[PDB]
DNA sequence: GGCGGCCC
DNA sequence: GGGCCGCC
C-alpha cells in the first residue's frame, strides 16, 4: 504494498492537476501548497489544523515566493486539492465549493472555518517515505518552477536537502 | 459550461 | 455581489 500502491496514487493525483496559467507560465498556488503539506508530513507536525493558522502559513509563502505574481490566498489552492482528493476539510455545513470565483470563496471560509489538512494517507505516506517526498518535489519542481529558483520556497518548507 | 483564477 | 480569461 500500500506504499507504493498509496504513492502512486498520490503523484497521480498530483499529476492530474490543472493549474490557472500566466503568461508565461502555471501560477504557483498548487505547488507551494503542497509543498507546505510536503514539510509539515516530513516533520510530523499536525496535519488538520485550524483554518487561521493554516491561511497564515499558506499566504506568507504565497507573499514571498509567489514568483508569478500570486495574491496571499490559499482559498483558491486549498479548494482545488481537495477536489482532486489530496485535501481534506471538516467541520463545515454543506458541499464544499470549487475554486471557481473570489468574494464566494472567501466568504465561504470566514463562515465554515473548516478544520482540515493533506488527506491522511498521504500525509502518512510522506512522513514514512522519503522517497515519496523525493519523488512529488522533483514533479512539482519540473511542472511549475521552469525557469524559477526553487530554492527559498525549499528552504522555507524544510525541503532543501530533498529538492 | 466547468474549474482555476483575476479584476471591478 | 458582478464580469471575464485560459484551458479543458
Amino acid at each position: 504494498l500500500t506504499d507504493t500502491d498509496r504513492s502512486e496514487d498520490f503523484l497521480r493525483r498530483v499529476r492530474g492537476l490543472k493549474a490557472a496559467r500566466t503568461a508565461n507560465g502555471p501560477r504557483l498556488y498548487q505547488p507551494i501548497t503542497l509543498l507546505w503539506a510536503v514539510g509539515r508530513a516530513r516533520r510530523g507536525e499536525a496535519r488538520t489544523l485550524a483554518w487561521a493558522d493554516t491561511d497564515e502559513a499558506i499566504g506568507a509563502l504565497l507573499k514571498r515566493h509567489g514568483a508569478r505574481g500570486e495574491r496571499p490566498r490559499p482559498d483558491y489552492p486549498v479548494l482545488a486539492l481537495h477536489r482532486a482528493g489530496l485535501w481534506t476539510l471538516e467541520g463545515h455545513v454543506g458541499e464544499v465549493p470549487t475554486a471557481h470565483g473570489d468574494s464566494a470563496l472567501r466568504n465561504w471560509f470566514a463562515e465554515q472555518r473548516p478544520v482540515g489538512g493533506l488527506a491522511e494517507p498521504f500525509h502518512d505516506l510522506l512522513h514514512r517515505s522519503g522517497h515519496s517526498r523525493v519523488s512529488v518535489i522533483e514533479a512539482l519542481l519540473t511542472t511549475y518552477f521552469a525557469g524559477l529558483d526553487p530554492v527559498p520556497l525549499l528552504e522555507d518548507t524544510g525541503l532543501y536537502d530533498e529538492g
